[PDB]
Parts: structure tokens; sequence; C-alpha cells
């Protein structure tokens, strides 16, 4: 259970986004229908009245929260992977149209899965913004919570990989468009119960023989981490 407070860009605070510039559902509830229209920008896909100005190389870091602001963030239950994936703004999330900017799922060296890394980062993970054409943009965050992903949705709808999707509305000013950005994937449709990583048991299974859903990260992507930027207790 969790929800994007806001954005940073360079590591300065854009202010509460929530139904202003990020696409909020009413609630913290994880999305687990993998065919459902759902999938793309949670329950609540509309227009926001706000969109962030970045550029080209900009630091975006999406903060989530649980129930307030630089909480818990996620409860530490939800083991599993962290991806954001980028999609033209004209699309409306349809279409085969989601390019994967970032990916985390377990790291062996500290023994440590995504989520674990995003709370003890109070929520905040970032990627570099791409030298796409400038324009508008959906940056989708996904985060995958695992801990019921031993069964599959589709056949125990009590069950399944829960997903925390958050759409943010991103105005790209400045880029050269040197990576002119390539087709994606569709959400819903990417995910499917073959999916690699959308069924697995996080607690027979040993976490390095885990492997994310694709789609892999595109070649074009700059970078980004899970890892704090900014102090919510500040500004
Ligand atoms: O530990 C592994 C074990 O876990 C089992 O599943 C548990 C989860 O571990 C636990 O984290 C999860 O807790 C949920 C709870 O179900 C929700 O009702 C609650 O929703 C809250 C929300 O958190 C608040 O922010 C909001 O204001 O109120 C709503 C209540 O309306 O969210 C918490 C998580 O934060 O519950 C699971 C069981 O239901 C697995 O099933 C088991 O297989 C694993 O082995
Ligand atoms: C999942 O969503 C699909 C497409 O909207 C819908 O037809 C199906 O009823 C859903 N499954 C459940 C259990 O609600
Ligand atoms: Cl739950
Ligand atoms: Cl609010
Ligand atoms: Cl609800
Ligand atoms: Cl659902
Ligand atoms: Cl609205
Ligand atoms: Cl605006
Ligand atoms: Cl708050
Ligand atoms: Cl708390
Ligand atoms: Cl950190
Ligand atoms: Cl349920
Ligand atoms: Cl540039
Ligand atoms: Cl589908
Ligand atoms: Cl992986
Ligand atoms: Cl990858
Ligand atoms: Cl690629
Ligand atoms: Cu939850």
């Amino acid at each position: 259970h969790t929800l994007v407070w806001g954005v940073w860009v360079n590591g300065v605070d854009q202010g509460d986004g929530r139904n202003i510039y990020i696409r909020s559902p009413p609630n913290n509830n994880p999305v687990k229908n993998l065919t459902s229209p759902d999938m793309t920008c949670n329950v609540d896909n509309r227009v926001v009245p706000k969109s962030v100005p970045v550029n080209a190389g900009d630091t975006l870091t999406f903060e989530w929260y649980h129930n307030t602001r630089d909480d818990d963030i996620i409860a530490s239950s939800h083991h599993g992977p962290i991806a954001v994936y980028i999609a033209p703004a004209a699309s409306n999330g349809q279409g085969n149209v989601w390019v994967k900017l970032f990916e985390d799922a377990y790291n062996v060296t500290n023994s440590t899965w995504a989520v674990d890394r995003l709370i003890t980062a109070h929520g905040q993970h970032s990627v570099v913004v791409p030298h796409v054409a400038p324009g508008d943009y959906l940056f989708r965050a996904e985060i995958i919570a695992l801990h019921e992903a031993d069964s599959l949705y589709s056949q125990n709808p009590i069950r399944g990989a829960q997903f925390y999707i958050s759409c943010a509305q991103i105005t790209i000013n400045s880029s050269d468009d040197s990576t002119p950005l390539p087709a994606g994937v569709p959400f819903p449709g990417a995910y499917t119960d073959s999916t690699p990583g959308i069924q697995f048991n996080i607690y027979t299974t040993p976490a390095t023989s885990y492997v994310a859903p694709p789609p892999s990260v595109w070649s074009g992507a700059l970078g980004g981490s899970i890892a704090q930027v900014g102090d919510a207790s500040l500004e």
C-alpha cells in the first residue's frame, strides 16, 4: 500500500503533486488484474491540471509514501522490483508506447529488494531524463509487491502480484532529441500470467533467481537509482 506524493527535479522539491501533476488514485490499494485498463495509470487515469517542466539530463525523483509524507513508505512485507516507463502524452498510455527507463529487482551484494531500498531512501527513486523530443510525457512508476505472487490473480483473485502504479505528467522542454523514443509495450498487455517475475515464490525460491518482468531497459535510458535526494522534513 503506497502512493506518490510528488517529485523532485535536480534535488528540488516540486511540491505536493497529488491530483495536480500526478494522476492519483483515491487510495493506496494495489492493482492486480493484468488485463485491466487500471494497469496503465491506476484507477483514475485522467488529465490533471499541471505538468512538471524538466530538461534532458535532469534527475527526476519520485517520492512515495504510505499514509503521510516520509512515513514508513510501504510495508516491508512487500518485497519486489521497481521500474519506470515513459510514454508520449499524446497516447494517453494506450498502444505499444511504454519504454522502460529503469529496473531494479534484487541486489545480491546488499541482499536487498528494490522495495527494501525504497524504504531506506524515504520513498525516493530517480531517473535521468532522456534525450527524447521536447513535448509532453507520462512517466509511469511501478512497484511490484510479491508477497502474494505465489498465486496468479487470474486464478485466485484474492492473491496475486500487486502493482502500485503512478503516472506523472512531465513536460520535457530542452532536449536535442538525439534518442528519439522507440516503440514500447502496452499496459495492460505486456505482463501476462506466463511473464517471468509475475508469479514467483519469495518464501522458497532464492531471490537471486528472480527475473523481473520484461521489457528490458531501453538503451537510450540515461540511468537512475533508488536513493534519497532530498529531505522532506526541510523542503
Ligand atoms: O509477511 C508475508 C505474508 O504476508 C501476507 O500478506 C499480508 C501482508 O504481509 C501485509 O503487509 C498486508 O497488510 C496490508 C493490509 O492487508 C491492508 O488492509 C492495509 O490497507 C490499509 C493501508 O495500509 C492504509 O494505508 C489505509 O489507510 O488503510 C488500509 C486499510 O483499509 O495495508 C496493509 C499493508 O500496508 O496484509 C497481507 C494480508 O492481507 C501474505 O498473504 C502471505 O502469503 C505472506 O507469506
Ligand atoms: C480483469 O479486467 C478485465 C478487463 O477489464 C475484466 O474483463 C475482468 O473482468 C477482470 N477480472 C476480474 C476478476 O475482475
Ligand atoms: Cl496486501
Ligand atoms: Cl491529497
Ligand atoms: Cl477502493
Ligand atoms: Cl485490480
Ligand atoms: Cl479530476
Ligand atoms: Cl502546467
Ligand atoms: Cl501528507
Ligand atoms: Cl509509519
Ligand atoms: Cl538512500
Ligand atoms: Cl483481494
Ligand atoms: Cl540535450
Ligand atoms: Cl491484456
Ligand atoms: Cl532481474
Ligand atoms: Cl534491463
Ligand atoms: Cl533497447
Ligand atoms: Cu500493500
